[PDB]
């Protein structure tokens, strides 16, 4: 229905809002745009799925998100994939996992101040009819 449209088209307008507030933070820089293969070319034969969050806002506008749950198992694989690339006690490793893992409590925080429970048992009820 064009009511469900404007549902989804609401859920998009959230989600970029929290995307574009997570990116401008100076803590997450290192995770606004994909590992560059020229400066990395041993990032793709570790990292199998990679993920970044200028790769989420393109995702939000192919409409590839219908629930806050599959968003936010993209904002888990970036957090994953930095723990497990830089996992070594040396402090470069530890600067990036502290970050990762503050980009992933910070969205967590956000969405639960401000996503109403009701408006994403929706979602996921008009996702579960399709
Ligand atoms: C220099 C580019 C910049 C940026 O806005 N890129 C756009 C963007 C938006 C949403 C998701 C990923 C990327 C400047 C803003 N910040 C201070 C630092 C981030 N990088």
């Amino acid at each position: 229905s064009m009511q469900e449209e404007d549902t989804f088209r609401e859920l998009r307008i959230f989600l970029r809002n929290v995307t574009h507030r997570l990116a401008i933070d100076k803590r997450f820089r290192v995770f606004t745009k994909p590992v560059d293969p020229d400066e990395v070319p041993d990032y793709r034969t570790v990292i199998k799925e990679p993920m970044d969050l200028s790769s989420v806002i393109s995702k939000i506008d192919l409409h590839k998100y219908l629930t806050v749950k599959d968003y936010l198992r993209d904002i888990d694989l970036i957090c994953s994939n930095a723990l497990e690339y830089n996992p070594d006690r040396d402090p470069g490793d530890r600067l990036i996992r502290h970050r990762a893992c503050a980009l992933r409590d910070t969205a967590y925080a956000i969405i639960k101040e401000e996503l109403d429970e009701d408006f994403e048992q929706l979602c996921e009820e008009i996702q579960e009819s399709r």
